[PDB]
C-alpha cells in the first residue's frame, strides 16, 4: 500500500500539471478566437459598406 | 493515511476525465481557429482586390 500511494500521488501531481497547461492554452485560444471573430466581422461590415456605396454611385450616375 | 489515499485516487479519476474534456475542447477550438484564419486571409485578399479595382475605376479622365 505505501509504495502504491506514493506512485498514485506522483501521477496526480503530473496530471494536475498537464491539466493546468491545457487550461492556460485554452484561455489563449479563446481570446485569439474572440479577436478573430471581431476582426472578421468588422472587415466584413467595412467591405459591404464600401461596395454598396460604389454600387449606389454607379446607379445614380448611370441614370443620365 | 487511508483517507488521503482514497481522496487521491478519486482525484486521479476526476482529473483524467477533466484532461479528456480539455483535450476535446482544444481540438474543437483549433478547428474553429483554423477556419477563421482561412476566412480572415480570404477577406484580406478580397479587400486588396477591391481596392485595386476601386483605384482603376478612378481612370476618370
Amino acid at each position: 500500500l505505501p509504495d502504491l500511494c506514493s506512485w498514485e500521488e506522483a501521477q496526480l501531481s503530473s496530471q494536475l500539471y498537464r491539466n493546468k497547461q491545457l487550461q492556460d492554452t485554452l484561455v489563449q485560444k479563446e481570446e485569439e478566437l474572440a479577436r478573430l471573430h471581431e476582426e472578421n466581422n468588422h472587415l466584413r461590415q467595412y467591405l459591404n459598406s464600401a461596395l454598396v456605396k460604389c454600387e449606389e454611385e454607379k446607379a445614380k450616375k448611370e441614370l443620365s
